[PDB]
């Protein structure tokens, strides 16, 4: 394998949502914007919109379920986010069960809980440092101001235009 990647930014360039409220952040979020160093715009087959459901457990970790529409079926990816060093920061639960994955970091950058959210991800897989940013939406659509702000923040982490994508809304699986 030979492969080139845009460097993961320093954590100082990734803000943290102040006084993060885990209870208010639960529920379904739509992925209305997706950016990252391993993410690429594919004009021939545009990425379809997928959803991620956060649900607080008793021990204050999240059962994180992502649901996407792939190959005419609904695929479900169930993961666990364990609370990290500061509120709004999380590490991946049961990391040993994922082969190659030596590191995983989640950081809630900004959110108003009832409309939108921005979450930063960083992961070292096979000694390759990947990072991504997701524009979460409570509905499938969001304003141009929020979308241009997501593009602005994505660029501030060294990501060009073609590494920023906006998944097209769909009705399959991500509703209900
Ligand atoms: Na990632």
């Amino acid at each position: 394998s030979t492969s080139d990647l845009i460097p993961a930014p320093p954590l100082s360039k990734v803000p943290l949502q102040q006084n993060f409220q885990d209870n208010q952040f639960q529920g379904k979020w739509y992925v209305v914007g997706l950016a990252g160093n391993a993410i690429l715009r594919e004009d021939k087959d545009p990425q379809k919109m997928y959803a991620t459901i956060y649900e607080l457990k008793e021990d204050k970790s999240y059962n994180v379920t992502s649901v996407l529409f792939r190959k005419k079926k609904c695929d479900y990816w169930i993961r666990t986010f364990v609370p990290g060093s500061q509120p709004g920061e999380f590490t991946l639960g049961n990391i040993k069960s994922y082969p190659g994955l030596t590191s995983y970091l989640v950081r809630v950058v900004s959110t108003n809980y009832n409309q939108h959210a921005m979450v930063f991800f960083k992961a070292v897989s096979q000694n390759r440092e990947y990072f991504a940013i997701t524009l979460y939406g409570r509905t499938k659509e969001l304003t141009s101001e929020l979308k241009e702000n997501f593009i602005r923040f994505s660029k501030s982490l060294g990501l060009p235009e073609n590494h920023i994508v906006f998944p097209v809304p769909i009705d399959q699986c991500i509703d209900g």
